[PDB]
């Protein structure tokens, strides 16, 4: 409920790689177990994903980076260079995406999502595991696991697209929802996402699937 306490939890979580065991989190926030559990439950799975009895908390957000190459303002999304946010922009010729992570316009977007207290490092951790735009490209010719051809040829992800966006309508979906697969982890690793980050994405995407 309290945005200052919530932002503070997001901050501590992002400093520990977007995930913490409930016990290690309690040691940093200095609250009691059902007192913290009240805050997490009230904030909901759009801010914190709680999984199991050894409990872990995963930070998330509804904030997204605008996907357009050239965006006509006003726009309610963040505008930044993903590569720069991750410290890998080898173009800045001038890059068409902002290198000012906490720009005036982004700062307003963060206030709307109650994340204006974050620094650029915490924002990078949060967005990498919450925003699907940070994920490698998904093979458009992939249609499921029990077919003649898995795809038309490729290097892209052979995973359910809708699952990554939190809207897989199929309850017994035959397109893979397992991002923890060796082949997926190999493509993720080459894109700059390590298995700890993929595990967080997996648990956020699992949570979004169980909440329709
Ligand atoms: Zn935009
Ligand atoms: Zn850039
Ligand atoms: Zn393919
Ligand atoms: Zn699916």
């Amino acid at each position: 409920a309290d945005p200052e306490v919530c932002c503070f939890i997001t901050k501590i979580l992002c400093a520990h790689g977007g995930r913490m065991a409930l016990d290690a989190l309690l040691q940093e926030i200095a609250l009691s177990e059902p007192q913290l559990c009240e805050v997490l439950q009230v904030a909901g799975p759009d801010r914190f994903v709680v999984l199991e009895i050894t409990r872990s908390v995963v930070a998330t957000t509804r904030a997204r980076v605008c996907r357009r190459k050239y965006c006509q303002r006003p726009c309610d999304n963040l505008h930044l260079c993903k590569l720069n946010l991750l410290g890998r922009c080898n173009y800045s010729n001038l890059c068409k995406y902002s290198h000012e992570v906490l720009s005036e316009e982004n700062f307003k977007v963060l206030k709307n999502h109650e994340l204006s207290g974050l620094n650029k490092e915490e924002l990078a951790v949060l967005l990498l595991q919450s925003d699907p735009f940070f994920m490698p490209e998904i093979c458009k010719s992939y249609k499921g696991e029990g077919r003649q051809q898995i795809c038309n040829q490729c290097s892209r992800l052979h995973i359910c697209d809708h699952f990554t966006r939190g809207n897989c309508r199929f309850p017994n979906c035959l397109r893979s929802h397992n991002l923890m697969d060796r082949k997926v982890l190999a493509i993720m690793r080459e894109h700059g996402l390590n298995p700890d980050v993929v595990q967080n994405i997996q648990d956020i995407c699992n949570s979004k699937h169980m909440q329709k």
